């Protein structure tokens, strides 16, 4: 795959509403290279409070010049579309 990512959230706050997370970084085994872990991204609590969206899905890569939206599809859980 190119680019994208998902996961983490799908809320979360951040003065966006709604999108998701997934730690920061690639990963690797863990030993102590610090990390971070994958990535990561805003979103809020679109009703319910959210909290943590769960698991769902997008992109929206670093800008590099005239590029601030993101990509995606969607996702967050089973059962709900």
């Amino acid at each position: 795959q190119r680019k994208v990512y998902v996961g983490r959230v799908v809320s979360d706050k951040m003065d966006k509403t709604i999108t998701v997370l997934v730690e920061t970084y690639k990963k690797h085994p863990l030993y102590g290279k610090r990390v971070k872990y994958s990535k990561k991204y805003k979103a809020h609590d679109e009703h319910n409070e959210a909290k943590v969206g769960d698991i769902v899905k997008i992109m929206e890569t670093r800008p590099l010049s005239a590029t601030k939206r993101f990509r995606l599809v969607e996702i967050v859980e089973k059962a709900v579309r």
